[PDB]
């Protein structure tokens, strides 16, 4: 862990054991911690984290801090059970039961609930205990964590958009950033949200997620995700097509798309196009022949 | 701190002193955590934060690592002292002699010079040592860190291209994903080289940075940054349109750079529509009355 | 009236020609130089004759000749477009023309031109909606077939009288089956273009697709001369008329390219005509037009 | 030649007595043999009958029939036969040939089959012996111009060196008068033919020569301009800006004008600007729009 780390580091920059301890603890402390056999306080690694000169967060990760621990392990376990669903079974048994042990366990059970309506597996308890979890976790809560917009990430997914929509108004407007990690989660949520209002023509939804969008921007230190921002940009487009039937809003949208294609983004290309012709559909208008000629040949598929 | 916080995630969560320091650490122990009164260990505020199921980095950032110590103040400085030159020479004349301290202080000093070289202030000192401070910084180096990929931004910001390409290539192409924080870092240098190569029309490194911009999107774990990956989109666009004189790649070019605009990055699009315009002129092409309409709007 | 003769002296020395070169086999000397003098009226069988001598085109002859004017009619014809500038004229001189506007259609056409410019500068003219209709009864219930000038007292009558009025005297008009001539095919055009701008301005699709079809035939015809500018905004309608009928994107798209190109080749005063036209098209769907043409739009008003 | 009788037909078809046409002009019984084509009617006469019937003189003559009529005639309507029929070329030659300065008509007649010739790469060695001797005979006292001699200049682009033609082509523009629509659409032809001989060869000066010659033609009163002449050469136009300062904004001019030609059905003239634009495009070491590749090449 650590201690190889800082040593491995130290040496790198030609730094002799002195100008880390110097001033923080002993040689004979010191070595114990290179040796790995002595923890490092949290303060401590900071201060030779700044000797050093290599940023904190970095020397954790290049210590093995990354999925490397019990729910870890257990979130891994979805990507593989996705693309095996008979490796299912056997796992979403040990899982459901502990479902509520840990936000991170009701993360990673909806991640199972999702690879079940997709592949249609069977989950009849969902049904009668989703209510019962909800309340349980966002009855009385004053603050969410990272986890917490994953989770109703995940919901958004296997839920219909009335039954997680009031859980989400206390989450938003973000005030800070905690990192980028954080700042990704705390997008995903208002793409979806946005995705789906847009799709069900819930307009007055619609424009709060996109103005809570607006509103992360301007978030000192906030992180935006490029592509998130690229695909919002395009749902904002599609909002003032079904507004005011604004012309060049539908062509921006069409536009967002090539780009999408163009810098090679198979997927969102596809969801974004089978997204624009359903809309279309809906509003009784004909997409443009590029549009339309790509659905087709992704349904030959 | 992180106990603060700690107990402040715990409460939140409904959870008893128990189900955190239970098979950890006394309960005796637990409550000088949660009061700050001891100091906690990586390997602790790891279990606790699994137990709770919060982010590891969350819970450290939410208890304030984000600045504190001497090296991050310094750094805040940087920007001030960008829009009130007057703060310059005073602080300059601190930086300055301890600029190989540390990689960190090299990377604030570089920052100096490059507020140096907008404000036409004169540093005579950098031409003076920077070439022996490249020599003394990077010659025994075998790995590099962050800070270096952050650092090698710097120099071809305030350097001739030519005096910064032989301590980036040995830093390329990455193998493993060190976090968010410096995933980002190794994109910049890309993108900043790549621009810069463009630019002086330098194909054969143009596409080589271009290669490993693309080798990253195949590392497990490596978060790519959207705004480059449609940026170093647009520098392809134009490396083909140099190439071989291709009518569409520079439509392509005008697109994505139109874009920019649509979804509100202003910055991006004054700079982009400078590039444009630098580009097409070596090339004896007029740029289209778009491209020329922002770029001499935004020249006021 | 004309000058032929002199206009075939003209030709025949430019061309360094003598006269028996000319008269021979066709009439004698004597009498070739009281043509050429313009003493002795020609017939149109010699003058073709002498058009293929000189290798000139017989009707540029006659045109050098002047054929575009010398006779009461066409002088008529051309104090309209004054009475249009100054309209104080437009009495003393409807007074004349009024009471003749049947003698023969190039009157009656004259005539609507006057009503035209009536309903220009707000005038009132009561006897017009009293005789106009017992007027095109007496004009068109015995015909059988139609010549130029009715084509173009249609076009008229599109501008001084309700579709519904004008729309059952067009009907019988077409479909065209042959040319007579550039002059001609420019006439039986303008008419299907005018109303097929009505149709659609009407969201009138039935009609609207009739005229673009009698359009389209008229490319089948031998000779035919299809106007290029017509072709390009009829075809911008047949966009337009795509868009009523089931919302195509790419149809809107086409009609504002094509309304573009008339503002690269510089046809000023149509581009102001459709974008002021799909301004009202669109608003009547509900549908905004796209910035470009509404700042045009907004600037030319500006006038 | 049957005016009269057709007289007759409009006449009764706008249901007037044959008293409402010769009243003033002349006789019952001279008008009665009119009408029965017993008479030639001369043009004053013919005038004023179209007068009183309100229908076109020009109308009037074609309704008649001249739409042909004569030797000349009969040549010029050969030529398509023989463009189609190639074995049909020699037996007609050897009597076209011979009367080539017969007539400026016949000249014309003549450049048709030198055209028909030269594409079925048929020996037609006369030609290059007295081709010079012909032009120099025809155009050297010569102060004003005709229809037909704008005619003759389109076949000698089509069938000789532009070197060779441009002189003669210079002292017939620019043009004062409009003489017809029969001679308007002639002289709209030579320059539209002419420009993109001049944008092939890349010969700028001259390009614009024709360009401005053609907007000279809008200024003339009751000029009769054709359509898609005007959308060609403002295509050519725009593919002189894009050889004079490779104008991209131009470039992307010219291929929406080859697309409005598809759109609304001009399929021949399409194939055409297509083909010009690929080879305009190669020699300026420029590639074309994958749009525009993509119809040429399946266009074989």
């Amino acid at each position: 862990k650590i201690g190889s780390v800082l040593k491995q580091i130290r040496q790198e920059l030609n730094y002799h054991q002195i100008d880390l301890y110097s001033g923080i603890m002993s040689k004979s402390v010191y070595i114990k911690v290179e040796a790995d056999s002595r923890p490092i306080s949290v303060e401590e690694l900071s201060k030779f984290s700044e000797r050093l000169g290599v940023n904190f967060f970095e020397i954790l990760n290049r210590a093995g801090m990354n999925s490397v621990n019990e729910t870890g392990k257990e979130k891994l376990l979805i990507s593989k059970i996705f693309t095996n669903p008979d490796l299912f079974d056997k796992n979403f048994q040990r899982i459901e039961p502990k479902r509520l042990t840990s936000l991170q366990y009701f993360s990673i059970y909806l991640g199972y609930i999702s690879i079940a309506h997709h592949y249609n597996i069977e989950v009849p308890t969902f049904n009668k205990t989703i209510t019962s979890d909800l309340k349980h976790l966002y009855d009385k809560r004053t603050t969410f964590f990272g986890i917490d917009y994953e989770i109703v990430s995940n919901l958004l997914n296997v839920l219909p958009y009335e039954e997680v929509s009031s859980i989400i108004k206390p989450m938003y407007p973000i005030v800070d950033s905690f990192g980028k990690d954080y700042d990704l989660t705390i997008q995903t949520v208002l793409k979806n949200a946005l995705t789906i209002s847009i799709m069900n023509r819930n307009l007055k939804e619609a424009q709060y997620y996109i103005n809570q969008f607006e509103h992360l921007k301007t978030i000192k230190n906030i992180s935006i995700n490029g592509y998130y921002d690229l695909e919002i940009n395009y749902l904002k487009q599609i909002y003032q097509f079904l507004t005011d039937k604004n012309i060049d809003s539908y062509l921006n949208a069409v536009n967002i798309i090539n780009i999408f294609k163009i810098i090679g983004k198979e997927d969102i290309h596809r969801s974004l196009v089978e997204e624009l012709t359903k809309i279309s559909a809906k509003e009784k208008f004909t997409p443009p022949k590029e549009v339309t000629m790509y659905y087709e040949n992704y349904v030959a598929i």
